[PDB]
């Protein structure tokens, strides 16, 4: 046991970490599983307040578990992973077993709402923060969804190269912004956008990120902590996959349950 031919699971969130109410509990292998069924049966969750969940795999080698609900606030969270020689399918066998321990602090959740144009956040219910924002043009839209936060950086270059889109082509772009959340392994970031401060609040400007002004950007930096929410709604987009890496809660619960082991 650690804590947070061979595979390697690897489990997040870590250990004694404090995530928000749409923190799922991730198991990733560095080998493609061939039998899921397998991986799924090695892993043993424990929570408290106890509540039902399920594991669903957004692709050969992650595998996630998540109740119905976001999580409650003060949830205990343990994971055992107890795949050390397993037989994964296809002469793999785990490499060893990894636990971790976890705790869901305050529910956050914001939303951005199209018909307004106003990015609202909620701390248990309670609205702290409105953000004037400004969404994906309507050639380049944001998708509609709930939305996982993941890292956060106080500076980076978003390069759409990365997402299959050439700096040099219309939607393009190699950009430095401060004060930056991600939202979707797609590409969506919460950010700080002095270049739109006039159109927040009016008119929808960027490639799919939430553009908010500089001192906006680093509140939500700095108040914000991976699981928490972002839900974008009324946009003129798709809504965001299921299997985007920070989508899980568009699955539906019937359909996560079931799941896809197969």
């Amino acid at each position: 046991t650690l804590n947070a031919h061979l595979t390697m699971p690897y489990v997040m969130p870590g250990d004694g970490e404090v995530v928000g109410v749409g923190e799922p509990v991730a198991i990733r292998f560095d080998e493609n599983i061939a039998d899921r069924g397998a991986a799924e049966k090695a892993i043993k969750i424990t929570t408290n307040p106890p509540v039902e969940g399920a594991f669903y795999w957004l692709n050969n080698r992650e595998v996630r578990w998540r109740p119905e609900h976001f999580w409650k606030p003060g949830t205990a969270v343990d994971v055992a992973v107890n795949t050390y020689g397993v037989d994964l399918g296809e002469g793999m066998f785990g490499e060893d077993n990894v636990q971790t321990h976890f705790t869901i602090g305050d529910e956050v959740i914001a939303t951005a709402d199209d018909n307004t144009k106003i990015l609202t956040v909620r701390v248990n219910g309670e609205v702290v923060k409105s953000m004037p924002t400004s969404m994906g043009k309507d050639s380049t839209p944001t998708a509609n969804g709930i939305y996982i936060v993941g890292s956060r950086y106080k500076h980076i270059i978003m390069d759409s190269s990365t997402y299959g889109v050439p700096v040099n082509s219309p939607n393009g772009y190699r950009t430095d912004v401060d004060w930056a959340t991600q939202i979707s392994y797609s590409g969506v970031f919460v950010h700080s956008a002095p270049w739109s401060v006039g159109a927040q609040g009016h008119t929808n400007t960027s490639h799919g990120c939430l553009n908010v002004s500089p001192s906006n950007a680093q509140w939500f930096y700095d108040h914000v902590k991976r699981g928490d929410i972002v839900e974008v709604v009324n946009t003129v987009g798709g809504t965001l996959p299921g299997i985007d890496g920070l989508g899980d809660w568009n699955i539906p619960w019937d359909q996560w349950r079931a799941g896809n082991a197969k």
